[PDB]
């Protein structure tokens, strides 16, 4: 199909108490349930979550329908974009298995398994893959001896990563441990800042024994490393230029879709080529951009919001 259906959503965290003492202003105005005003500039979105909004409700509005569609055979992608101390990890992971405080990913894992456990004539297979785009290279986060993987396309023109590690999982914890293993292998540097973009893949295969009909859906979880304004003046500079280039290539595709372009330049980067069949078209997408309301951050929460704006129609 040719919908476009990409939604961008912004979640502001509470300034916390320790940031309120160091001396700061809240610098974030809201009007509508979907617009935010910083420095008297309005930024419109599909949805804006303020500090009082629970984890469950960000999951219900960003992810819950994407998961449903994957359990129905479709593809989907979720992006998490944020600068450091924006509330990204809290939003994506949170305190997992506090049922009130877990973020997006753990609720996704439990909604998949509650769906499975809820079914006799239905056979399942969940494959998880986990890799990163670091310095334009695809590294496997589940098998670190595999540092430079390639993208190819099969007979049906759907893209794949030759050699990426696929793990079969059968329980919510077996999924969370695969994720923790990968995280220890991601490129981080300097506070704790992602030097790469990570892609987590949940592939949910189903077979119905009586109708002998099959289903197969791909859910991608992409953690975007924040953009850097960078002038080691060497290996780190390389890291920053690639982060920015691949984000701009991503923006280009996303914006082509949102603006109803009839040529969406997927081929331009490895990440958008990998996610080609899960970005746009009959696939559903949510970009969650996380921002700090804090004044200390106003220069770059402005930059985050501008990035989110690239996805507005």
């Amino acid at each position: 199909l040719a919908e476009s259906n990409i939604k961008v959503m912004c979640r502001f965290r509470p300034l916390n108490e320790s940031e309120v003492n160091r001396g700061d202003k809240y610098i974030a105005k809201f009007q509508g349930e979907d617009t935010v005003v910083i420095a008297s500039k309005p930024y419109a979105f599909d949805r804006v979550f303020q500090s009082s909004t629970s984890q469950e409700q960000v999951y219900n509005d960003a992810a819950k329908k994407i998961v449903k569609d994957v359990l129905e055979g479709y593809n989907g992608t979720i992006f998490a974009y944020g600068q450091t101390s924006s509330g990204k990890v809290h939003t994506m992971e949170g305190k997992l298995h506090d049922p009130e405080g877990m973020g997006i990913i753990p609720r996704i894992v439990q909604d998949i398994f509650n769906y499975i456990y809820s079914m006799e004539n239905l056979e399942f297979h969940i494959k998880v893959s986990y890799f990163e785009i670091y310095l334009d290279k695809i590294r496997d986060l589940l098998d670190v001896s595999k540092t430079n993987l390639s993208v190819h396309e099969d007979k049906n023109r759907v893209p794949y990563v030759k050699g990426a590690t696929e793990r079969f999982v059968s329980s919510p914890d077996e999924v969370m441990d695969t994720i923790d293993e990968g995280k220890s292998n991601r490129h981080v540097a300097v506070e704790h800042s992602s030097r790469s973009h990570s892609i987590f893949l949940i592939n949910v295969k189903q077979e119905n024994t009586q109708t002998e009909q099959k289903l197969s859906g791909k859910l991608y979880l992409v953690d975007l490393a924040g953009s850097e304004k960078v002038s080691a003046e060497g290996a780190v500079l390389d890291e920053a230029k690639n982060i920015n280039k691949s984000l701009s290539a991503l923006g280009n595709v996303i914006s082509a879709l949102a603006e109803g372009s009839t040529y969406v330049p997927y081929r331009d980067s490895k990440m958008t080529r990998i996610l080609q069949d899960s970005l746009g078209g009959n696939a559903r997408t949510t970009i969650v951009i996380c921002c700090s309301p804090s004044s200390y951050n106003e220069s770059e929460t402005k930059s985050t919001l501008l990035f989110g704006q690239r996805a507005k129609t």
